[PDB]
């Protein structure tokens, strides 16, 4: 029953062959609660690099992918690809996709789908942005946001949610335990009324925006927060403590 | 003096190790004229891989990259990592880029400065739409395209240009020697009164769409026709009769 703590790192578009492999090797040596189901994202042009180098333990991410194994899409890589060199995990849905790179709701759905039909799991994103919480509507657009997810998944034995208010990335500023609890609380709420308890009771839920190694014990605290989506903190030391925010 | 053939093979999001290492593998045995500069697309998760099969003799391009060397774009690569694996080249401005993934002219541009100053090749793309060359104004829309990407040159000794009709591109269709060599001329036209003669003169103006070994020895024959990019017919062994399309 209970849902394993799950800390992913997002280390976005970072590092060289020399750099990862010292992270990598860190990682490897850092003493870690194996209580905890850690997940690296690596940059597509290393993930062959990275799941060679990384321990067979921790799980390796493309930081995205696309809809179809193969095609006309000059510049884009598929889960038969990821999964040829190892790795059996997919962010998407990530917020700088969605913003920066304009990547559509519906077009995250169909990703999300053929990612788990090719046998990966999906750390699929969600979150508000700074003026849709000012004008109070944050439930609504990652419920929104959630619900397009939800349409393409048959099995979220191998999903894992990750919110992430746009506005907290990489800024100094996190939600705080409570803020967070909020949000993670309505999306199981969300869940539980349109998909099934077992659903709502098994899928972890994971905050990610400014977390570090100083603020990540009071947010694991939080009864519906399962874990970490981390961006920054990733590429350092403290990773390590944020694995461990629960011990 | 005479600008040498270059045919650049784009493999677009296509094969896995072992089928990318039976391509690589018949390459490096082809009977190929030195003649030719060769250069190939991989998908990004097997830059490295590429690299390091293709005889050193035979380029490697990205299929895309980013615009700063590193930052919070999550799913993004930048030359910085594209250098650290060996390769010299990125294609930029594909059609797909463009039109499935909403690139900008703008950014285009920005990308293609950026690749330049870290020291990679580009082969920048450009093309008409089926709906644009109907109403008569293919001119001006790869003016438009080339005046974005000739802001952002300041040495034009590492560029190639690739024309690239977008209604061409994987349908049974290209243009025909003729057709082909209307366009070529103009784009070099362009090249000589906004740039330079010794521009126009030195820079290898490419075609691409549905270009295949039955087709390619008349469209090279072409006066301002300098090479190829090659979509379908690069996974296929009739790539190399195409790099032998002048002989």
């Amino acid at each position: 029953a209970p849902r394993k703590f799950f800390v992913g790192g997002n280390w976005k578009m970072n590092g060289d062959k020399k750099s990862l492999g010292e992270l990598i090797h860190t990682l490897n040596g850092a003493k870690l609660s194996a209580d905890t189901e850690v997940v690296c994202g690596a940059p597509s042009i290393y993930l062959d690099f990275a799941r060679q180098k990384l321990d067979a333990k921790i799980g390796v991410a493309a930081q995205n992918c696309y809809k179809v194994p193969k095609g006309a899409f000059t510049g884009e890589i598929s889960p038969a690809m990821i999964k040829d060199i190892g790795a059996a995990w997919v962010i998407l849905g990530h917020s700088e996709r969605r913003h920066v790179f304009g990547e559509s709701d519906e077009l995250i759905g169909q990703k999300v789908a053929h990612a788990l039909a090719e046998g990966l799991g999906v750390i699929a994103c969600i979150g508000e942005k700074l003026d849709e919480r000012e004008a109070g509507i944050t439930e609504k657009v990652v419920f929104e946001q959630t619900k397009a997810i939800a349409d393409n998944v048959k099995d979220w034995s191998k999903v894992v949610l990750a919110y992430e208010p746009v506005w907290a990335i990489g800024t100094g500023y996190s939600l705080t335990p409570q803020q967070a609890q909020e949000v993670h609380e309505k999306l199981r709420g969300w869940l539980k009324s349109h998909v099934s308890d077992a659903v709502a009771q098994s899928t972890r839920i994971i905050y990610g925006g400014s977390v570090t190694g100083g603020n990540c014990k009071e947010l694991a605290s939080q009864h519906d927060v399962d874990g970490f989506l981390v961006g920054g903190a990733s590429l350092k030391p403290e990773f390590v403590d944020i694995i461990n925010a629960k011990h």
